[PDB]
């Protein structure tokens, strides 16, 4: 038997981002449009920074700017949370913290208006250090991947995820941000409550070489996994 939500994902689903943001007192917006294929786990996006130059770099901003498009294995399918809360939606709440910089503070809602999947986004950041490797522009244009831990939160009705992103620097090194994540749903309606389980995540970033205005072209592989059967 197949969910409520599940339904809406059969297909490819077009996608809208909104992104306005506050980095020590620097503001900035963000819009995105693109397309995800749950079936693929895939996601293809570009992103452009509406206000001008963008004061932070853009990989600090990938796993903020729509976890709902992730394939999950048939076997798995009862504890796909994101589906099972559209199309009424969903609060996504993150703290980032740079290791010896500052910190983001983002809350997103991600539901559907009409056939488009949609995430808003705020998104402040403060404490950042004016030479640091965030505000100093010091990371490669380099992809990102890693695992997203995901584990129920049965008293909020939501998930919690736990996880860490190796952003690679210019000079060889790492600046490591640990995510912390808080997802609860925006209906009245049931939704799944998921085992542990984690969701493996590549990122590729590239350019428009036709475009002007500040912008990352986004593809991305989203997987669930880690569950036996």
């Amino acid at each position: 038997m197949v969910s409520k939500g599940e339904e809406l994902f059969t297909g490819v689903v077009p996608i809208l981002v909104e992104l306005d943001g506050d980095v020590n007192g620097h503001k900035f917006s963000v819009s995105g449009e693109g397309e995800g294929d749950a079936t693929y786990g895939k996601l293809t996006l570009k992103f452009i920074c509406t206000t001008g130059k963008l004061p932070v770099p853009w990989p600090t901003l990938v796993t903020t700017l729509v976890q709902c498009f992730a394939r999950y294995p048939d076997h798995m399918k009862q504890h796909d949370f994101f589906k099972s809360a559209m199309p009424e939606g969903y609060v996504q709440e993150r703290t980032i913290f740079f290791k010896d910089d500052g910190n983001y503070k983002t809350r997103a809602e991600v539901k559907f208006e009409g056939d488009t999947l949609v995430n808003r986004i705020e998104l402040k950041g403060i404490d950042f250090k004016e030479d640091g490797n965030i505000l100093g522009h010091k990371l490669e244009y380099n992809a990102i991947s890693d695992n997203v831990y995901i584990t129920a939160d049965k008293q909020k009705n939501g998930i919690k995820a736990n996880f860490k992103i190796r952003h690679n620097i210019e000079d060889g090194s790492v600046q490591l941000a640990d995510h912390y994540q808080q997802n609860t749903p925006i209906g009245d309606g049931p939704v799944l409550l998921p085992d542990n389980h984690y969701l493996s995540t590549q990122s590729a970033l590239s350019k428009d070489p036709n475009e002007k205005r500040d912008h990352m072209v986004l593809l991305e592989f989203v997987t669930a996994a880690g569950i036996t059967l």
